[PDB]
């Protein structure tokens, strides 16, 4: 009926991400249902060349098509996009057993010595979830030196391969650029619209001189919200000071999402509408999702929502995570999220290793819990507590911090990044 497959994607030709976007469409139409996307990888060349760097990924899906039928749809997509060849599609795994034909070694022995194949492969697999992931145990056993796919990766260098002096980098695509949200801590400054246009621009100008990276503009009724957001969105986007800076926008209203994307919003931050998945699917914008036994609860809660999002055509490689600090009505839960960020990632890794590597944004800034712990009932008096909390979260792995006081938190990010530099 349906056989589970894993296909690798590779491109260093044209708009590399357009090729991957196109391949994913033609895969759907020609009878391939993609259930899981890997993270995106940008691989350095291991020899001297003037060629562009490769973008490498992998997908996992169900298909009726037989091996030779499937291979021919991939060869078809390859030629059809080609009218040098833009896009490599390779079958990594078909069903449960090794296939051999004239040219069809599935899985080829090369995949256990290619980090740009193995890293994205690993992301499609959970470390536990054996209950619901029956086919994976077989893939593991097709490894040439045993210990599963996971130990093949480890043999190559595992996660040590990504980072400072890395062969290869996990990257998030934002329009025409690739951002490595793991290379340093990115600081997202809050610009709130209910505490006008001229104040907004001077706020932003100040955040930019304070060291900010990303501007979070957040504003309920579908038109009221368009009327407040879109004008300042337009202005902020045009600012000369905002060249090569990102803008996230905070909404749950698909119509605000669509209008914001159209008007220069780089990241869309949902907090929760089935129209939304569709808006974010047509677009090329990163999709940040917020969370609604704490580690396990947050992991699985998040996972369920990412599985939903992948299935509705939103790859995991442009999905970002906020565990939702300071929505929990209590101290102990908020401290856990910050201090147990690596544990949340293990719990995510159990269902999806890819999601375990997704960039994580924390927003502790002047939340009540800092107040209750430090005796700061005035929000504005909670900045020193916020620097401390943000320093903890970065040390426990956070990649983005959502802050009110840009300068003080930037000083903390710059220091955390110097401290965590391996030396």
């Amino acid at each position: 009926t349906f056989e589970e497959v894993v296909i690798a994607l590779g491109s260093n030709v044209g708009n590399r991400m357009n090729n991957f976007k196109e391949a994913l469409r033609l895969m759907k139409d020609y009878g391939i249902s993609v259930t899981r996307h890997s993270c995106l990888y940008e691989t350095e060349p291991v020899h001297v060349t003037d060629q562009p760097r490769f973008l490498n990924a992998a997908i996992r899906g169900v298909t009726k098509l037989k091996p030779h039928e499937l291979l021919n749809v991939l060869k078809k997509i390859e030629k059809e996009m080609g009218r040098p060849r833009p896009l490599d599609l390779d079958i990594l795994f078909y069903g449960k057993h090794k296939i051999i034909s004239d040219k069809l070694i599935i899985p080829h022995e090369r995949i256990w010595e290619r980090p740009f194949v193995l890293a994205p492969l690993v992301d499609l697999l959970g470390t536990e979830d054996i209950d619901n992931d029956k086919i994976v145990a077989y893939w593991h056993s097709l490894s040439m030196h045993s210990g599963g796919i996971f130990q093949a990766w480890e043999r190559l260098g595992g996660e040590s391969l990504l980072g400072k002096d890395g062969i290869i980098q996990r990257v998030i695509p934002i329009g025409d650029h690739l951002w490595d949200f793991s290379k340093k801590t990115y600081v997202m400054g809050i610009l709130n619209l209910t505490p006008s246009v001229d104040t907004a621009v001077s706020r932003v100008r100040s955040m930019i001189s304070e060291g900010v990276d990303i501007i979070d503009i957040g504003a309920i009724s579908s038109q009221e919200e368009i009327d407040r957001l879109i004008p300042v969105l337009k202005v902020v986007r045009g600012m000369a000071e905002m060249k090569g800076k990102l803008i996230s926008v905070d909404t749950f209203n698909s119509e605000v999402a669509l209008e914001a994307i159209r008007n220069g919003a780089d990241i869309l931050n949902d907090v929760s509408d089935e129209n939304m998945h569709k808006v974010v699917a047509d677009s090329d914008v990163p999709y940040m999702i917020m969370h609604m036994e704490i580690c396990k609860d947050v992991a699985t809660e998040l996972y369920e929502r990412v599985r939903e999002a992948e299935l509705s055509g939103i790859p995991a490689w442009r999905i970002m995570i906020d565990p939702g600090i300071g929505f929990s009505k209590g101290i102990d839960h908020n401290l856990d999220i910050v201090m147990e960020l690596p544990k949340i990632r293990e719990e995510m890794a159990k269902k999806s290793i890819g999601l375990s590597h997704a960039p994580i944004l924390i927003g502790p800034s002047r939340k009540r819990f800092l107040g209750d712990i430090c005796g700061r009932p005035e929000a504005s008096e909670r900045d020193a507590a916020t620097v401390a909390c943000v320093t903890a979260g970065i040390l426990k792995g956070a990649n983005i911090i959502r802050v009110h006081n840009v300068r003080d938190n930037v000083d903390a990010a710059r220091l955390c990044d110097a401290m965590m530099t391996k030396r």
